[PDB]
């Protein structure tokens, strides 16, 4: 029927600093927890690292020329804290500022709109030696680094994101220890989650003290959690999952409270931590939008066997086509989530910081990546993005993960979310057909479903 | 019978940069191969690191005050290449220069004589990413860093050392892989040995050209290798040891050649390497003294089972008292060595860069270390040091390993060579009776054995 998005609708594409930049020990960059986690056997697939990656630190001219060829209206990227403070606090590395100052000024001049994320998982490894995000002092040092970025880049950068997916940091990084910094303790994982949100609060508070003419938010990891069957135990098992997962960070930020059903689950395993009541008021600090990262959806069943009181319903999930990551494809799962954010947090302004997919790419005998599946995935999800805007959602932006094939954390370079293929041996970019598609979607401001 | 050393004789004590300094990521210091090797499980005992160590970087005032309170006339220490050049070459780091500038000036102003080692194993990790010592271009970068140190600290600082124990670096670090950078390939272990020596040559050749009013040398790991029995297979086995071990580095430096018997061992397992045979004239470059590091002596027997063609004669070695390291005590094994270097290399000027011993220390109820064994060890070895000077040897200096308790590489902090006890929780120095002994031994010159 032709879908057309709002005229003012910002199209964009996203990347992260460690994932693409490289140059892990150049121009006075301090070590990050990821440099350190990446160097140790057993952590990354095939013993990959982010030492070189896409080498975006040197080749950012070539990238921007590509970005403009496709003609994205907004490039979402991450600032490396260790390039701005190698020691987390103290001596400013002016080289690392200049790089991001330059990059932003090349974006503005090429008519592309900058969208900065202030913490995309790096954490200087020096703050990790004094406890990292467990040491509350880190939340102040985050604010110092936030301050210096705002002074320099404040006004000229419209869209800000304090943190990317604090959910995965605390869960994978501090409880399961298959992300950096590789810690494995439940109590610590909950102390960090708080200390992260607090750090978001302190940045917003400072962002209002300075009065930067720009919009700030927080990028959360969010999926819809559907019950396995419309039965009291399974509906409740799902509501507890979403609470432990995405509502644990949504409710403190937007409702100035932690979800009760989750908190009860923690104390039933003999764990309470007395969050000071003032900290939640500081976390709840009003924000100009909520941003989130979606890819799939979860199907939870009741399970006394898991100490959680629930588990995935693998019976149901083995009915969907799966991405290369093993994650189900379910486009409507996006719509229902948008509607959940609309009908639980007061019709806020919504941004999509990340949405995309990972399929096995090849360069064919024609020297081209014909990733019809990625394209299929994309347009399916974007039809449900549109559907939600039609039914009254305030979705202001869509950022495609990712612009470039990059370092996918504990999977290494074995998974490609890029719309621009990157050969990690030659560092040659080949714009995918999902790149050329996206270009036309931005131009036409839609596609004929 | 009282022994008295020459009146000019320089008494000293020795430490290394990574073993005491700490501040492993402060004031722009680049990562080293040791920082990297320490941070990986299964390398260092009890997962110990040199991240903090004795924290000499911040507490050097205190450590000089002690150095002056005890006699010592010269302090031998190591400069961290990564503090000078974080990337091994290119951008300076003036904060790293100023630290070692300031340190040396406090030594000259407290009437103590500086003795600098230029490479004590902390190769910048960036150069290890481009092949490290196996990439010949590291032997040029070594010279660049040497240049900058000579410009600033050349004429002041009388004693220099190009390398520390390049025998261990190549054997442990690049064949056995139990030292940094952890590599396990024989071929690569000999290519590095050559590249290290070559790097020594280039530094001495650059020294002079600049015309620095001071003496340069090289600190080599050196024992004596006694045959198990006075038999043709055992005498020869012992000669082939030594040749692999210490002579491999002695002969190239002082004779301009590699030991034949050894080279013949390496071609018998199908391994040659084309020495450009003019590098060897650059390595052989005359040098003002030869320095070495002795602790024990080896007793080799013939062994067709060991693909070496020899092994330790455990039958004999189990008749000596043993240090905490498991190394035999044999004082006369110093003398015979001091006669072997005196005979076979043209009565050179000799320095002892290191001697000392590791015994289990306790703080008694009197809050004092009564390390009678360390004192016993010391005086036993020094008596044979004297004996060699009486029988003609040109031994100009003795440096006690070590001033402080430190990071003993793969053994962690489990081993104490120090004459100054260091508590690696509090960082409190308690001078170790062996310390107080050594103060009197410097003041009255020798001692009554």
């Amino acid at each position: 029927s032709k879908i057309t998005f709002p005229k003012d609708f910002i199209w964009g594409s996203a990347t992260a600093a460690y994932q693409i930049e490289g140059a892990y020990n150049e121009d006075g960059k301090g070590e990050s927890i990821w440099d350190r986690f990446s160097h140790t056997p057993g952590n990354i697939a095939d013993g990959h690292t982010g030492d070189v990656a896409c080498d975006h630190y040197h080749r950012y001219e070539e990238d921007i020329k590509i970005m403009k060829e496709i003609g994205i209206k907004s490039y979402r990227f991450s600032i490396s804290w260790p390039r701005i403070f190698p020691e987390g606090t103290g001596k400013l590395n002016q080289k690392g500022l200049d790089f991001y100052k330059r990059l932003t000024n090349l974006l503005l001049e090429n008519g592309i709109m900058p969208a900065i994320t202030l913490y995309h998982w790096d954490l200087p490894q020096k703050l990790q030696d004094k406890g990292g995000w467990k040491n509350r002092d880190t939340t102040d040092y985050f604010t110092e680094y936030s301050e210096v970025i705002f002074k320099n880049l404040g006004d000229i950068v419209p869209i800000w994101f304090t943190h990317n997916e604090p959910g995965v940091v605390s869960l994978l990084g501090h409880f399961l220890g298959i992300h950096a910094p590789g810690i494995k303790d439940l109590r610590t994982s909950l102390e960090v989650s708080h200390n992260l949100l607090l750090s978001h609060g302190k940045a917003v508070k400072l962002f209002r003290e300075m009065n930067i003419d720009a919009q700030i938010g927080i990028a959360l990891n969010l999926s819809y959690h559907y019950p396995a069957s419309e039965k009291a135990e399974d509906i409740e098992a799902a509501e507890l999952s979403f609470s432990l997962a995405g509502r644990w960070y949504l409710d403190p930020v937007l409702k100035g409270r932690y979800p009760e059903n989750a908190l009860k689950l923690y104390k039933k395993k003999g764990i309470e931590l007395s969050f000071p009541e003032d900290d939640l008021k500081l976390i709840s600090q009003p924000i100009d939008f909520i941003a989130f990262n979606n890819y799939s959806s979860e199907f939870i069943k009741y399970d006394p066997s898991s100490e959680s009181g629930f588990s995935p319903a693998n019976s149901i999930l083995e009915k969907f086509e799966k991405t290369d990551m093993g994650w189900i494809i379910y486009p409507e799962g996006l719509y229902d989530l948008l509607m959940l954010l609309d009908r639980d947090y007061g019709k806020p302004n919504i941004v999509i910081s990340e949405n995309g997919a990972a399929f096995k790419d090849e360069i064919g005998s024609n020297g081209k990546i014909e990733d019809t599946k990625r394209i299929q995935y994309l347009k399916d999800y974007l039809t449900q993005a549109h559907r939600a805007i039609q039914d009254g959602v305030n979705l202001k932006a869509y950022y495609l993960w990712s612009l470039l094939d990059n370092f996918e954390w504990a999977y290494g370079y074995n998974k490609r979310f890029g719309i621009v293929h990157v050969n990690f041996d030659t560092l040659e970019r080949k714009i995918k057909d999902s790149g050329y598609w996206y270009k036309e979607v931005i131009k036409n401001n839609g596609f004929l479903e």
